[PDB]
């Protein structure tokens, strides 16, 4: 039933839409084409931060870096302020994940270094955390922008929550660390619409949302019952029948989260 109530949500809104919550101690996973491919979209900011935290004292943060104005491509709420001050390192992980800021993202790719800009670097890091199946290849935009059926800036359902998993509650970095990535996502701004209207305002949630072309919405939560039980919770969905133009649609990713809050519950 589970799956059959997916379905629907994906006939009324008329898109593909993959789910997944992994299994813990007392429940089984939730899975709805949890192995599909989707696009990364912005998402994938929240392991790119991890992986600049990984590999960097914590004092790599106060590290200033300068762009110019020609470097801001996509949508960067933060960046345009800050180009003639420029930004730290751990001011650029901040807007990468409060604020999905394109520019911010850019330069903490190239902070990490290697060809593809730092996508290979990248997708080198989500290796490490066992993850053998999504992969990013492009820098903003053009990764919002790859066609349906193709592989390049993909990941699935079930790939992205495994890593979240580790990162927010495994022991994928030290303590301090791992603070620091939870409270930026505690405080995103970009999410209200989409898996955090979906669950009880008692249930405490921290995410990280992506939006595209095609009718791309995502979003990745990790959430606490109310008694402090920790879930993780993927939403995907797209939407490539109204082609490049199409609208995604955040009521998909809300109303899919409250079937997952009723099961969870």
């Amino acid at each position: 039933d589970l799956a059959d109530r997916f379905a629907e949500l994906e006939r009324r809104y008329d898109a593909r839409l993959g789910v997944y919550v992994p299994a813990t101690g007392t429940t089984a996973a939730i899975e709805y084409r949890a192995d599909e491919r989707f696009a990364f979209c912005s998402t994938f900011k929240a392991p790119l931060v991890a992986a600049v935290l990984h590999q960097n004292p914590l004092t790599h943060l106060d590290k200033l870096i300068t762009y110019t104005s020609d470097d801001i491509r996509s949508i960067s709420p933060v960046a345009q302020q800050h180009v003639q001050t420029g930004m730290t390192i751990g001011q650029l992980c901040d807007a990468a994940i409060r604020y999905s800021d394109g520019t911010a993202a850019n330069l903490l790719l190239a902070d990490l270094g290697g060809p593809g800009g730092g996508t290979a670097a990248f997708t080198g890091y989500l290796r490490s955390l066992g993850d053998t199946v999504s992969r990013l290849d492009a820098e903003a935009p053009e990764l919002n922008r790859d066609p349906p059926g193709d592989e390049r800036d993909t990941t699935t359902p079930h790939a992205i929550a495994l890593v979240l998993q580790q990162l927010v509650l495994g022991n994928a970095l030290p303590p301090d660390k791992r603070a620091l990535l939870t409270d930026w996502m505690a405080r995103n701004t970009t999410g209200a619409k989409r898996i955090r209207a979906g669950f009880p305002a008692d249930w405490k949630v921290i995410d990280k949302t992506g939006t595209g072309d095609y009718g791309r919405a995502n979003d990745i939560a990790v959430v606490w019952s109310p008694t402090g039980v920790p879930y993780v919770v993927a939403v995907m969905s797209d939407r490539a029948g109204g082609g490049y133009d199409a609208e995604p649609r955040e009521a998909l990713l809300a109303e899919a989260a409250t079937c997952v809050a009723g099961v969870l519950a």
